[PDB]
DNA sequence: CGGCAGTACTG
DNA sequence: CAGTACC
DNA sequence: GCCG
């Protein structure tokens, strides 16, 4: 915000490290970029840079070069491959390893990929919907998608609870996809739904492509009827009722919020996953060596916060 | 030095 | 298994 | 990359 002239430079590096496979450096840049954006003032010195959590020696140095000097030496030394690697890894189902392999084999455009690359089933779908999957939808369309899933699920069993999570539940104006979470208060009737539910959503022509079909998670592609509609990513997760609060929290995110909550859980000798909050977990030197611990009862998202000794945060307040 | 998350599909 | 993906 |  006050330092976008710094963060604009740093995000180019962050992206370059990401698509090249250096996930840890990329994580460090992403965190520092979020810290600099959230800051209350323009950073104007080295020791002020060091003041911020997430900015250490090397990041402060780069912020210092940006100031006064106006640019960053390293940006001029980013491999010419990065834009192509970004292009390739924006195919759903292709990550850094696949993108680098394609690059090594001589492929430089999606036309090369289309005409010469061997593609997995998922990657052919990702390529078929390449532009669509880079578009975010208006949240009103996320609502229509959630209600389509809900109506199809509640026709099989009216007791099923269905909730769109992710960025939708965090109140965002646009959504990259729809994350639909399904449970049943009876603790049992959630099981074996996908056979009927997915077949039902196919009958409409609503489901257009399947990317992942598991016993508890479906990842695929839908499209609402009528003209002017794009293909949209749809994820559906079925969970036992006892896990509903932790799944609500995890799949609402954001990813950084979840990461921050896992770190806090660790400081308290606990662990937090999409399935449960666990206590008296045993670490040896930050590594969970032994001590899986015990699952704590968490009927509500509020209980997770309370058991972590934290004040409750509405989903809109988790958009980190 | 070494964690920075666990969970699940695919092939 | 490695790779990719979910937040 | 950061940080304990
Ligand atoms: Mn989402
Ligand atoms: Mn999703
Ligand atoms: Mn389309
Ligand atoms: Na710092
Ligand atoms: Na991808």
């Amino acid at each position: 915000n006050h330092n976008l002239h710094i963060t604009e430079k740093l995000e180019v590096l962050a992206k370059a490290y990401s698509v090249q496979g250096d996930k840890w450096r990329a994580l460090g840049y992403a965190k520092a970029i979020n810290a600099l954006k959230s800051f209350h003032k323009p950073v104007t010195s080295y020791q002020e840079a060091c003041s911020i959590p997430g900015i250490g020696k090397r990041m402060a140095e780069k912020i210092i070069e940006i100031l006064e000097s106006g640019h960053l030496r390293k940006l001029d030394h980013i491999s010419e491959s990065v834009p192509v690697l970004e292009l390739f890894s924006n195919i759903w189902g292709a990550g850094t390893k696949t993108a680098q392999m394609w690059y090594q084999q001589g492929f430089r455009s999606l036309e090369d990929i289309r005409s010469q690359a061997s593609l997995t089933t998922q990657q052919a779908i990702g390529l078929k919907h390449y532009s669509d999957f880079l578009e975010r939808m208006p949240r009103e369309e996320a609502t229509e998608i959630e209600q389509t899933v809900q109506k199809a699920a509640q026709a099989f069993n009216s007791g099923l609870l269905c909730v769109a999570c992710g960025s939708y539940r965090r109140g965002k104006a646009t959504c990259g996809d729809v994350d639909v979470l399904i449970t049943h208060p009876d603790g049992r009737s959630h099981r074996g739904i996908f056979s009927r539910l997915l077949d039902s959503l196919r009958q409409e022509g609503f489901l257009t492509d399947d990317l992942v079909k598991g016993e508890t998670k479906y990842l695929g592609v839908c499209r609402l009827p009528g003209p002017g509609r794009r293909h949209r990513r749809l994820d559906i997760i079925v969970v036992p009722y006892s896990e509903f609060a932790c799944a609500l929290l995890y799949f609402t995110g954001s990813a950084h919020f979840n990461r921050s909550m896992r770190a806090l859980a660790k400081t308290k000798g606990m662990s937090l996953s999409e399935h449960a909050l666990s206590t008296a977990v045993v670490r040896n030197t930050h590594g969970a060596k032994v001590g899986p611990g015990r699952v704590l009862p968490t009927p509500t998202e509020k209980d997770v916060f309370r058991l972590l000794g934290l004040p409750y945060r509405e989903p809109a307040e988790r958009d980190w």
